[PDB]
């Protein structure tokens, strides 16, 4: 298993939610850019992980995508402000990827910056 | 497994190479972005992948870096320009990554552009 | 002339704002769009096109993109959610484009759906 | 005059021909899309931008809407295959606008992809 390992140990911070929109899986970089260590967000909604400023209107996003059945994501492709657990704020660079694993509609979001 | 399909079906290019600088995973996003199918690239040297100009310098880079036994990677922050099989040049962005697993030190690009 | 009406006449909504974020322009195409009149849009702010919800974040997107001096923009590259007068929500297409005349940045959002 | 320069810098291919489909208006978007020089587009007939396969049957779809006196187009709404100077091709998005100025019947096209 190098796969893991491979986004385990990655520079980039990865966060990956399944089809309920739940974490699966947090990286020591993602710990280190967001400021919550991975044990806070496992199990727990991607609400918690974007900013309070776009938490309503967040969720009608991945919806819409993951009702269009299309393999292309395009979203995220710019800079985008990621709010800390202490509330700072940091830019940042997004690559998202929506991912059919499993029979199922996964997404993972490579961050960095 | 979740793992394996997060990095196959990624929009980023992935490129894995084993201790002896062999590409081991080379993803459909790495494909069009170097011109190159799998079939032409997994079990073959880095090298081939490497712009013709950088080759001669381009394998003491990463040697110097498997002989520093740091688990960073500074190198490789900026855009660098790819050459396609064709000959024809593209401007990219890569995120470099060391990845320790069973003993063995392996490097994770991941590119865009 | 030709531009005026190769914007005025187009089938895309047209919308563009000046260096305070006032809308300078609104065709008709537009006017469908959001269901404002050109009189209820012409020079008041952006916000009364920004979606409630997204009030309060997308004027630190602007200012960020101003602050950055860069001739390109790559956001709202991704299907947005317009709401119009009525509060009705429609998905929509956004072109997006940072123009520079006589010293002052300007935008121009060219939107279809 | 901030439409001209609206065009000329949007981020968009832009495309402007004149009541005798000779190209009027090329701007640089256009021209990396394309692959032609402004300088060897202005002036000559719409056929040039034509991929060579459908240049027997594009100046019919012209001209009967021309003979329509409809201000409505509807056409090219598709993912069309663009043609570019080197013979390769590439996929885009087309919005197409019928153009009323000067007194005269011309066509605004808006390239993307
Ligand atoms: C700093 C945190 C984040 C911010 C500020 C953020 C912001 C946004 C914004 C503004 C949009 C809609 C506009 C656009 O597409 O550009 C969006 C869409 C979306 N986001 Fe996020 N996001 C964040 C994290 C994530 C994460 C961690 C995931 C999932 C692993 C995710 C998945 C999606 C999806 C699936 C969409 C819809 C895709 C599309 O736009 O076509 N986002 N996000
Ligand atoms: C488009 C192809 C590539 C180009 C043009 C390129 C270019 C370079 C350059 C100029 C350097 C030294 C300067 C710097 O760090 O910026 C470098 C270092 C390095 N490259 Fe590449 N590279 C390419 C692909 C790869 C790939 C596919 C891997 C491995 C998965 C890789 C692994 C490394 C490593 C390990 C170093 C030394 C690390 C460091 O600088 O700290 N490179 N590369
Ligand atoms: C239906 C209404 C609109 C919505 C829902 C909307 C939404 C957004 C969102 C979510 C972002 C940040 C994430 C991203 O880039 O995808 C953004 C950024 C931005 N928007 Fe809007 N927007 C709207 C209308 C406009 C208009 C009319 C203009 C100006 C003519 C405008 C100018 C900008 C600029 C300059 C940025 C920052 C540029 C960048 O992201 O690089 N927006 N908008
Ligand atoms: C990559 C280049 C282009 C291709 C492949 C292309 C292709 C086509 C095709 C297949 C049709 C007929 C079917 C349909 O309407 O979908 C059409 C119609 C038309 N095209 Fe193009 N076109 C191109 C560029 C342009 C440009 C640059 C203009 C003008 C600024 C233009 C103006 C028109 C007009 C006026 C019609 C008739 C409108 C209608 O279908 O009702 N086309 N084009």
């Amino acid at each position: 298993g190098i796969f893991f390992p491979a986004l385990e140990q990655n520079m980039m911070g990865a966060v990956l939610i399944n089809e309920n929109d739940e974490v699966m899986f947090f990286n020591p970089a993602a710990e280190k850019l967001w400021g919550y260590k991975r044990e806070e967000v496992i199990g727990n909604n991607i609400d918690m992980l974007i900013p309070r400023d776009l938490r309503p209107a967040h969720p009608e996003y991945i919806r819409h995508n993951r009702e269009g059945g299309k393999a292309r994501v395009e979203g995220m492709s710019r800079e985008l402000q990621l709010e800390k657990k202490d509330g700072s704020k940091i830019w940042t660079r997004f690559a998202l990827s929506k991912v059919s694993a499993e029979g199922k509609v996964y997404y993972l979001a490579l961050v960095r910056d």
